């Protein structure tokens, strides 16, 4: 039934025996480690220190290893606090994975001289001068393709177009090959979204060479081509965080989606229900409305043709707030998560 | 005159038996529960527990049980605190409706074995297989009933339509009289809002095949039959969502709708007055503007025909500017009422 | 020399008799009426009260008068400990001005007992059942001359609207008359918007029947006679919010308008000069793109037309993107003014 | 091992000799002026004073300088407890550095009594009369120089206009020039950006003359000629919070141009895709679709003409929506950038 008396700077805390020693690793737990600081004649332990850091230190003990930082308490302070009490390396991570940092991975390196050096060649742009003038050279080449796309399908043209693609075809074939065959770990490797791109990027060419030296399918393959666009999220760090937030916000894009499905249907319903007895308007269905409705809503604007009747503009002033309304309620949250993966880098 | 002295692990507190004795059902208030922790010599009880904490607990007896969480306590640790303190489920509701979550409510279940399993198996479909099937069925249902109403108005058509339109509503009536039927307490049945959704759902096919085998009115009836798209918000949360929000939202609403009157009225004014001298104008009333003035202000445009003189540019300009500023003013209301009900399901 | 040890629940204060005596109309300030809590053997006064409020109320004394609410303290229990402290009824009003609530003003009533009971029936609509029908009548009044002036102005027409005009302008002079003889002070009645909105909807009527039995004159009175839509101000409370968020973003709505000019002179500049040696371009100067620059900035949109070389296409997606970041930039300040002034109210 | 003892009126501290004489400039440090306030017998400093400015005083001490607010203390109060512990005017503009005010610099005036009065007629315009007249001056000569750019590109016209040319020329130059040779430091005047807009607006006159008296090249002059609208950023002080928002947020503008771009290309592609097997539509190429992209993603809208399949609507529905995503995206943040340097005035 012993107790301990613990004083930090004047603020006088006392707790048992039992709760000191329940983390007998730390600077108050083993028994010679915190006879620095104790005073013989007050029966004390004097810590000249920070004293709601130390409420939130008492605490960590009497939890069991749970943590929190004080609201009142800044966060350089309160490490350096954990630090002095030593209370390890465990609460430490714990304190990290408290607070929201993502400070907890280190992706390997190849286990070769060799796979080291054309590795960090060809993954790590910052490191070398060859690595930026391989990263200048890929971007160079993947804007060249998506101008040969778009170029292929004018009509003054409709061959250098065909050298043009197969040479950035074989730069791409070439790349993904020492990519493969020089990372570290295989297993990782078809689990990448990049890898897969471009594995994508380079898969149609083949195909078409394939089917054509041996409806619905050439029309996904022309525009399976324009994934290619995608191969300058490698080198573009706003991409990804674009990336990231569209998965993280996947229930409010159907909902967006959704709600303006509703809004098509009962619009369209409305606008023809009113404009049917009248043989110079333009809607001849509810589904001749619907394209009305989707520019009014977004507020893009169908053009001169309007409703042209008084119920039918009624219903279309409904229809250009009601818009504004549906869109701007799923958004903010959309918006938040961007800010979130945005701010997260710095 | 007696006092007490509560120690919590350092911090010393005092108060009346009076205030301890006020609650005589929790920890402090009996005179043998609390002798537990009672020093006899220092003449103290001694909690080795959470100080801030205690402040709170303190509080409540004095306040007659006007109950706060401190700002710098988290609440979890609060809530096992007043645990601990046993201060009574009284207390703890109380806390629950001090902070606010909407944890209060267990709708009730028939009192029999066959009224059980047809209402859990009707109604709640996230028990069993067939719940899922009966879920499943119920979409598709709706789904083809919203595709007849739009197809049966295209005018290549004006019967399969008439006999895929008594299949679905032989199904709207048969759940509504088995959804009825099973029910616990026929009272509550009559105030849900889904319930009367389905009744206007299968009413004018009813009163139609009466008046038929026995202009406004009909027309009514053509635009009541669009009510069916409701009969989604049974099976998604979006829009029951959607529905709480809108009901918060009254005020906010008539507001829009106010403001933007008074702004069509204004500026169909101005403009009318801007080009009344000159012949090549369209504006040739003031009631002729006030379609213009809403697609300016909302910004969804009029299309080519644009005011002709030099006045009539500065007033558009102007209309322009002030529907942004006229709408932007009641939305962060109502999406922050989305907000709160959208992000209340955590 | 003397110190007094105030103990507020075992939380102990110290401090000079000086400071207690600077305010000697409060509980601690006379000799008297504190010795009701003062213990003769601990020489201390035991207030089993609460903690963090007392150290703001210490500090009031200190401070000489300056107040505040620790941020840890709800304002319903800081209001009533001041109250048990007999702070004084300035230093209540003190701690209400800090907290910033606009609860200082009562306006007078009439001093008679005939002047009281029409000022309160016609200015009051709350009180009586009399009042609600001079609200109603009078909201009725303002609505159809709205409709006798658009009305007017239709080309079918252009007397019932001579008759029905002077009707409600007959109304509008009997309750300005009516509101005038019955106030209390004369000398406020010509500061009031109101008024002054009620003398301009009823001026030009006057001078046009006495001109008229005696260019931009009869067009500027035909635009002063729209000035009856601010009668609704007097009956609407959103209208009334809207013109106090208005008066007080005065700064802002200059700063918008001026974006807007700088904008406007840079785009149809630039896309002058990039379609000027092209004969098929419908830019024929820089003052004939002033208004594609503002509807193109604003997102109305200017119809078909568009530019028509590939400089002036860039142009054009340029000046798209920086209408809405110049519009969107001092547009949170007004809605952060109209949030403040509407939730005041409550 | 001195202990010392320091009593803020009645929250008891504690402390090392050491701690309080590593700053011995202090009202603490120096052992004779604090023997003020010692009290002989009580062993102890009694300061009636604030108890959590002072915890945030003691920790300054401990940190070796480094320095915080605690959150429940106001800036008012804290600032006034600083210096009534003398901390030190490094230690008072260490918390203003901590807390972000940019109250650091004051702005020379040269060296004699004729440049002193023409530099502060000339520069600052709120010291006399006519340093307003100047300023006056100044505003209307820039205002008839923009005038006269677009009245010289009307058609009716296309010399008066080189009189009043040369006289606005004339008034650049000369307040250039004395300006320039009335400052105190000549090292600082070829790095403000405003002279570099004076020196801008007054070249291009002068080589025309030149060229003139002795393709794109042309174009550039008459284009870099619109540079007289920033010379109003002289005298607008929302003009040079909007230079610096938009300097601040540089990568932001990045992302909002790249994000479009991405979108073009993906939309442009599958609107033509899904309308190349249909000889009525309009777009004939990837490279004819771009700009129905960018209306259609910022809402400005493309007029009448609009996809005439289904799956060119289901296209078009879809980029309607993204543009709204897309732009949404980083505009937040350039909005906070504007509120931060728009509030700083205050
Ligand atoms: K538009
Ligand atoms: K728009
Ligand atoms: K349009």
């Amino acid at each position: 039934g012993e107790r301990v008396v613990i004083n930090i700077s004047g603020l006088r805390f006392e707790t048992q025996l039992k709760t000191l020693c329940q983390f007998p690793e730390t600077l108050l737990g083993d028994p010679k480690r915190r006879m620095r600081y104790f005073d013989p004649l007050r029966n004390e332990y004097f810590f000249d220190r920070n004293r709601p850091s130390f409420d939130a230190i008492l605490y960590y003990y009497q939890s069991g290893g749970r943590i929190r930082r004080p609201v009142n308490v800044p966060i350089d302070i309160f490490s350096e606090e954990i630090r002095f009490y030593q209370l390890g390396e465990e609460a430490m991570e714990k304190f990290r994975e408290d607070e929201g940092f993502l400070r907890e991975e280190e992706r390997p390196l190849p286990r070769r001289d060799f796979q080291r050096q054309v590795w960090l060649l060809f993954e790590y742009p910052e490191s070398s001068g060859p690595a930026r003038g391989i990263a200048i050279v890929s971007v160079l080449v993947i804007l060249i393709s998506i101008v040969i796309f778009c170029l292929e399908t004018l009509p003054e043209f409709r061959d250098p177009f065909f050298v043009v693609e197969t040479l950035c075809i074989i730069w791409f074939s070439f790349e993904l090959l020492v990519r493969f065959f020089a990372c570290p770990s295989k297993a990782t490797f078809s689990r990448n979204i990049m890898n897969l791109i471009d594995i994508v990027a380079i898969i149609p060419y083949f195909i078409t060479l394939g089917t054509e030296l041996a409806l619905a399918i050439l029309r996904v393959i022309r525009l399976v081509r324009v994934f290619r666009i995608f191969k300058l999220s490698r080198h573009s760090k706003g991409l990804q965080i674009l990336g990231q937030t569209l998965k993280a916000s996947m229930r409010e894009l159907g909902l967006l989606i959704f709600f303006l499905f509703i809004g098509v249907i009962l619009f369209s319903s409305a606008v023809y229900f009113a404009e049917a007895d009248d043989p110079t308007s333009g809607f001849s269905s509810i589904p001749d409305a619907f394209w009305w409705a989707v520019v009014t809503m977004t507020t893009v604007g169908y053009g001169d043709m309007h409703p042209v009747t008084i119920g039918g503009k009624i219903v279309g002033s409904l229809c250009a707030i009601a818009g504004v309304l549906t869109i701007a309620l799923p958004v903010p949250v959309i918006v938040s998560n961007f800010n979130y993966f945005y701010h997260r880098e710095t």
